[PDB]
């Protein structure tokens, strides 16, 4: 029973509507930026005794810290900005939870309704500019609609394929008197009559009759697994089939065990892309067989009999035809899975031990490598360390580049929601404040930011924000003085012809440009920086101790490729798994 | 007559066929930041010899560069971003340069022509997202397009009301090769149809009636006389009409004239206000007529017959209706009259020296003021010892906020295209990126970011593009430790309770914090804090004659209010003329 | 409703359209792709395993056969005054199921669905997804123009027919062989049994005669065929209708045949608007 502070007959700000509205859905934290549209929303927030605000610097970061927030907890992430500028500074991180379906409440100010439309101070036209890179959005066009459109715009964000919603609230709207309703139908007849049912037995039935008819199955499991981690689990014990994920679905099986064929696609494991390959059975659970991962799409899996269970029906058959699918949540999949299984485990008698034997021959010719010069730093060696050192157990957040795959690569996953990074847009700068978001939903974990120079300094203005708010964000920045992933692709296929991708300063080219530690210590934040290999361990020790926010700039030699890869558009034959910069 | 590096008969890349469409063009600088999707159009940039590039840290970096070359120019302002999250990073500065309009021509990368709207690799269907926030927009669907796209985009950019075109260039193009055909005729005949003819006699004389008959004329000057001073100039000799200037027509005519009324609206002068309020002759050229100058419509020069020349005739009859109009160039419109006004001098007599002199008595009882507080720092005080010493010939680009309404008051700007600022969206951040773009159009100038601790923060890491480029950007930070203009707001409307516009540490409150002298030292960038008024002048004066960019970080007493203050949708009789937060 | 159509079937579904499969219901094998292929290729499986498959479904069509003897389609006689089913099953014997049929929306349409044997693709044109009346004559017009040889007729309603009938003049002029086949109830038929079945038979806005002189036939749509220059004549008798078909298709050219039908007649079978199976209505109608 929610206990309002107002009386039921008291009429009260649209601001104070709205603030409550989110305190009926549960809300604790917002990441808020003010503005002039927005003030009557921020001043309802400080009445607010149960709803806490992260102030950050730049509203880019505002979003990007409640995408961090709900990646880390599956909870919905809320950011608020004014109206113009402060909502077109939003429209990346819209775009990114949209591609990677993350669930996101975005609430903006607006002008006064009657000057919508006429180039107003601050104006944007936020609606017709987010449409397309939002599930959905709302303009607010009176006081009675704000609880409906509340409870719309987070029930749409959570349910189905979770993604992010925006509401539009004109400044008049936030001023106007009223007495809400809150025991208002939801209008959403069409989304709700398309809403999956649960699993029926037929279809699978139908699945466990491949499985038992297989002799090479795999696993390919992403971000659609990421609540289903006991079920995914129980699963791979019933039937022993190894275990491929995506990039979004790191976790969700644990990297670290024997069945676990870590990640596939262009920079995955040779191991995990020859799986598929030779698989006769490929049980696609929460992917959406993306390119990345696929490469040429005739050549993908292509001996192999394809079950594609996803909650989007837009999903299953669009680049692939599976021969077995189900339109539906695949936990609840799972569940009905696992009991058929046992009941009949000791009829189907599951024996891949010959597939999973031919897939640890390839796990011993061609595993993960990298190569250590002299005293310099391998990136790759210092995510290693940094795993030991966290058991494997810290939240890891990062940028897009080397870094990103590194980190990827080289950090064993245990549990999902660890993984917090941008995939489907893959945003620069995005892991600091994604590391501030996951660190207040998750206050007694260890959060890390492994971050490149050039991502980094993108949203640097998010210090400030960690220091003030007292946040023990570790960051461990993988320092190449370059934008690493455009060099490499400049290497391989454009002769190492430079392009703008030096992040230094050529007038002291062997100098470290910028200083990062100087960032840190301009918002009083402890940091140092490490450039010999053996000094590496004792350093990130130094900074998982040290209570508070931590900044460890890590030097590399910007020469490193990621490796394997598989070149755009191509196939497993085309992987390549040896070379750099050198 | 150009000459490309290719062979009239010689295939290549689509890719160089944009950059030497550039080249065509006449440009000489780009702000580009590579990503995979634009790779192709980097490498072609570096074969370029007359074009140069310059890296920012982050995109909207980038597009804010652009403008600040373009509105300290009047040249087209050119970024280039790849897509997806480089695409989705340009659209606060896309907004803004169409708010303010401002001539800037945007390209950015884009998936395979195959792949667009199938939720691809860094994918956003950015056409689509910034329709409403362009003047124009082009997705290229063939390599032949490419030279008519590009001189269409820069022809609408820059004809009539100028504006950003955003360009979107799929890599698959970039890739193709073809011989280009640079002799295409533009496909515009509606927009060409439209285009204002020279102002006809018929209507200047009008005007110039007009003018004999008034007895209390005031010129309405805005951001579309900034290419007409010579003829405005001329034009208030002929006449002796005093000018009232909006925020984007500041230095059109020169502020330090004994004519000028400087600024008018919100925060502008009483005495300005005043004119407006009493004329009976409004002559409103290139002005747009928005409520921060005229507040109350129906109060607004309530008493005056209206003359309008706008280059839009969407403007005219917009938000007040004209007794007199003129749709096309104030330039033209203002050399015909000036013809006029010459030959018929001996026979207008024209003297409005009584109503002058009425307004000097305005300017000697309300004039621009504020008080000096013990040693502390006045933030108008240190403008105008900014004004002194750069003898008001600096180019001066700002943020958002209280600083950029005193940047505006107490500076006299002696030409147009000294004052860079963002009056329309108004978004934070646009200062040192703006300072940047003006100070490579502009190398042997004075260009000082006037910015304010919220505002600079935001897009801090252009400190790192300023010292590779070797730019001399000078910083002056008003430093007040808060977002000053919504803690004005909140004294003065809502009892002074503070949410979330304090921007230090609570902590250590009585710190300044960040550090900002270690964000300049971080990027090699010589700074200085000043604290005492008596320090300030031999500070400022350091920050000039030290070569290259400098920081001086100027800390100011945050109780200060902007004044005058006209409220929100309110008229001259409810201007505010004293108070603060004291 | 979809919950209970096909509920314990396994379901195959081959789409050209990738948007169509999985759309509202999910299949359990798919085939994205031209069912002409798929056909060509399932049958050379089908032929060269058929000797080990060994299909036979004899039981399942005797089951489906004892369902066709209880309830087949069926219409009832009222003393001479003309069935619209009859009258369509005349239309068939009289071409022998080998004519071109267009028709209107309505109860006409499901009847010239229901009631005429088409052997052959591309024999029936009709509108089925927007149901727009006023399709069966322009329709006709292009069928003829495509297929000179062929018999052309378009079985109409009243109400469908008169909301183009100023391309009678279209056929006349172009000179071609189009039949029209009125099925005349005075009414918008379709809603009008709507009306009886859910709305107690208050009428709203169906009856399209002229109610100063409601036992006329109105209007007069052999005047409109006349005007044209176009034969027609009106058959109100059942014993006289195989005749008037008769003539309409020996008459070389264009003609139209008024067929009087009392409007009391239902489609039938119906199953109710999102129902089930178990909802259907074998019996039934206005009087
Ligand atoms: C530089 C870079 C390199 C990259 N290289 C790789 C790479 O080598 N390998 C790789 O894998 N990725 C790579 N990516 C990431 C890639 O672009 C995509 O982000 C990712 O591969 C797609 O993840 P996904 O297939 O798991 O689908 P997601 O984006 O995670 O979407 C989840 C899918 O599951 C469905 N779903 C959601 N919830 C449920 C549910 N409860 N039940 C059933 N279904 C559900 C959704 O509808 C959706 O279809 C890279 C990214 C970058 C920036
Ligand atoms: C915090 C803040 C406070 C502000 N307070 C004030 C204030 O007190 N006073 C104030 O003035 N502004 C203020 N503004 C700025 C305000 O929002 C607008 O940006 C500005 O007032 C509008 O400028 P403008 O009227 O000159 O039109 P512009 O935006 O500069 O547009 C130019 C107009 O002239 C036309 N034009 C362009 N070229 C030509 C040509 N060659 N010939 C003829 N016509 C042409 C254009 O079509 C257009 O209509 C403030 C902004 C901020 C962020
Ligand atoms: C320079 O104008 C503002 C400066 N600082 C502000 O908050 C710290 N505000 N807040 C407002 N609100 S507003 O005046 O009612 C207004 C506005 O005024 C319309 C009024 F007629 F109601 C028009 C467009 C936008 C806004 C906005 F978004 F700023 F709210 N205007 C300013
Ligand atoms: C992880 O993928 C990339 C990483 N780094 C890159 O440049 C440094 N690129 N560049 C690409 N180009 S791409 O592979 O042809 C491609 C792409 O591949 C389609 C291919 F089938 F042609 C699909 C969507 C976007 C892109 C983009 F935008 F990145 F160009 N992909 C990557
Ligand atoms: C430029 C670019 N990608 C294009 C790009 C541009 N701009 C944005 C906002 N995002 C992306 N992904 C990368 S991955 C460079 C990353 O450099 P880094 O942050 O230092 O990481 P690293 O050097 O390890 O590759
Ligand atoms: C929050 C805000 N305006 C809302 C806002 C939010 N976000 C953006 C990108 N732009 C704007 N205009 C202002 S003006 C605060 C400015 O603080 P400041 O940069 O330190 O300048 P000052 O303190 O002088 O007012
Ligand atoms: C009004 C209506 N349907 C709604 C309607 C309205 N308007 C158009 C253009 N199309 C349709 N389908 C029908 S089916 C009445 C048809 O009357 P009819 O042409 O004489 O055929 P019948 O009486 O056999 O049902
Ligand atoms: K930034
Ligand atoms: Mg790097
Ligand atoms: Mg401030
Ligand atoms: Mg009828």
């Amino acid at each position: 029973t929610f206990i309002s502070r107002f009386a039921p007959d008291q009429p009260r700000k649209g601001a104070d509507i709205l603030v409550e509205a989110l305190e009926r859905q549960g809300v604790e934290t917002v990441f808020a930026y003010p503005g002039g549209a927005s003030m009557e929303i921020h001043q309802a927030l400080t009445r607010s005794s149960s709803i806490r605000n992260v102030l950050p610097r730049h509203e880019q970061g505002g979003v990007f810290a409640a995408e961090g927030y709900a990646r880390s907890s599956g909870k919905p992430g809320i950011c608020i900005a004014t109206s113009g500028p402060g909502a077109t500074n939003l429209v990346s991180g819209l775009a990114d939870a949209l591609l990677d379906s993350v669930p996101l409440v975005a609430i903006t100010g607006q002008v006064p309704r009657r000057m919508i439309g006429t180039d107003a101070f601050q104006e944007t036209p936020i609606v017709e500019v987010t449409r397309s890179i939002t599930k959905h959005n709302y303009l607010v066009m009176d006081v009675e609609d704000i609880p409906r459109i509340i409870e719309e715009a987070f029930f749409l964000a959570t349910s189905g394929r979770p993604g992010p919603v925006l509401v539009d609230v004109p400044k008049d709207i936030q001023q106007q008197l009223a007495i809400p309703n809150w025991e208002q139908a939801m209008r959403l007849p069409g989304y709700m009559s398309r809403m999956p049912k649960p699993p029926e037995d037929s279809h699978l039935e139908q699945i466990v009759r491949l499985i038992s008819e297989s002799k090479k199955p795999v696993l390919y499991v992403g971000g659609g697994c990421l609540n289903s981690s006991d079920e995914l689990g129980r699963f791979v014990e019933l039937t022993g089939i190894p275990v491929a994920s995506t990039l979004m679905g790191l976790g969700s099986y644990p990297c670290d065990d024997e069945l676990s064929l870590h990640m596939l696609g262009m920079h995955g494991t040779v191991y995990a892309n020859y799986a598929v390959e030779h698989s006769d059975l490929l049980l696609a659970f929460g992917v959406r067989f993306d390119d990345r991962v696929t490469g040429k799409l005739e050549a993908f899996a292509s001996r192999a009999k394809i079950v594609h269970i996803d909650i989007d029906s837009a999903e299953i058959g669009k680049n692939k035809t599976p021969h077995v699918s189900v339109c539906g949540d695949v936990k609840l999949a799972l569940q009905g899975m696992n009991k058929v299984l046992e009941n009949r485990a000791e009829e189907l008698k599951l024996d891949f031990g010959v597939w999973r034997n031919e897939l640890n021959v390839q796990k011993q010719k061609f595993p993960l490598s990298f190569k250590t010069f002299g005293e310099a730093i391998p990136p790759q060696y210092a995510i290693k360390v940094l795993d030991e050192l966290t058991d494997g157990k810290a939240i890891i957040s990062t940028g897009v580049g080397q870094h990103q795959m590194w980190a990827a690569q080289f950090y064993n996953y245990k549990k999902p929601r660890q993984w917090l990074s941008s995939g489907g847009l893959g945003a620069m700068g995005f892991g600091l404040p994604a590391a501030i978001g996951a660190s207040v939903a998750n206050p007694d974990a260890i959060v890390v930011d492994i971050d490149g120079d050039g991502s980094f300094i993108m949203n640097v203005q998010e210090l400030a924000t960690i220091r003030v708010e007292n946040l023990p964000v570790k960051v461990l920045l993988l320092n190449n003085q370059h934008l690493g992933m455009v060099m490499q692709w400049e290497d391989r296929f454009y002769k190492a012809n430079r392009a703008h991708t030096f992040l230094g300063d050529p007038a002291q080219e062997d100098e470290i440009f910028p200083n990062m530690l100087l960032f840190a210590a301009a918002c009083g934040i402890p940091a140092a920086r490490v450039t010999k290999k053996a000094d590496l361990r004792e350093a990130i020790q130094t900074m998982l101790d040290t209570p508070g926010p931590y900044l460890l700039d890590v030097i590399c030699p910007h020469q490193e490729h990621v490796l394997p890869m598989i070149p755009s558009g191509g196939t497993f034959n085309d992987v390549i798994t040896e070379g750099d910069g050198r």
